[PDB]
């Protein structure tokens, strides 16, 4: 059951671009690394796209683009990325693989969310987060201060990340954590759920012996991730609801077509 734990903490290490490791020696917990620029105003935002680079979009911030549109492209750009890992991540999982394509895709569109929510407290600290890839530092301060509708998305976000980051999980548990939101056998249109059911109470099972080792003075720590899983679901309730006003009364703001997919229902 660990050795099914490994195999999944390693198709983590080898499909994620940031792990939680990598990115608190960035911030400094103990072990600091190096750099981060930071955004905390339209200047340095503006130096950004100019200094740590990104090109891809970039638009002007007038005709239909503005401070706070732009920073809900990149939003944008960031959750499609890590969409595209985490369903490297869940193929690199053999259980998962074995599922019918349609299935696979039913299970990513409704658990991508909860796990890019979980994976988002690793780089996030009371006052902000890394982008581009921990080259730089967005501070909290700065995102409250965007239009009422992009400035209050993500700030439930960091609400959740600094009570996550409490119970202080490495990246061996997240990687059974996320894989545990993935393969969820309570998904609307699943085909197979009894399959589905029990891939997941593996994981679940996996998850808890694995606490029982890495963390074995932590108490009610397993039971305390279920509520997490639980609270995720509602999260991502209400972001959905939020991108719903987005999307009708935002209509300069345009949105990624798969994104768009992933809503839709």
């Amino acid at each position: 059951l660990k050795a099914f734990s490994k195999h999944i903490y390693n198709a983590y290490l080898k499909n994620f671009n940031m792990t939680k490791k990598k990115a608190r020696s960035i911030l400094t917990g103990k072990a600091s690394h190096t750099a981060p620029f930071v955004i905390h105003d339209i200047e340095t935002l503006w130096q950004a796209e100019k200094g740590l680079v990104w090109k891809q979009l970039v638009n002007g911030l007038p005709p239909y683009k503005e401070i706070s549109v732009h920073v809900f492209y990149r939003c944008q750009c960031t959750t499609v990325e890590t969409v595209r890992e985490l369903t490297e991540f869940a193929k690199s999982i053999p259980s998962f693989s074995s599922l019918f394509l349609n299935d696979q895709v039913t299970l990513l569109k409704y658990g991508v969310h909860e796990a890019i929510f979980a994976m988002l407290a690793s780089i996030v600290n009371k006052d902000g987060l890394l982008v581009a890839n921990g080259s730089g530092f967005v501070t909290r301060e700065f995102l409250r201060s965007l239009r009422k509708p992009f400035s209050d998305i993500i700030e439930p976000k960091f609400e959740f990340a600094v009570k996550f980051n409490a119970l202080e999980l490495d990246d061996s548990d997240l990687a059974l954590f996320i894989a545990a939101i993935i393969l969820c056998g309570d998904r609307p249109g699943l085909m197979n759920v009894p399959r589905v059911e029990a891939i997941q109470d593996t994981i679940l099972r996996a998850l808890e012996f694995h606490l029982q080792a890495n963390h074995p003075d932590a108490q009610q720590l397993f039971p305390k991730l279920l509520q997490k899983m639980a609270d995720l679901r509602q999260l991502v309730t209400e972001h959905a609801q939020m991108m719903q006003r987005i999307k009708k009364t935002e209509t300069e703001t345009s949105l990624h077509p798969l994104l768009q997919e992933i809503y839709k229902d």
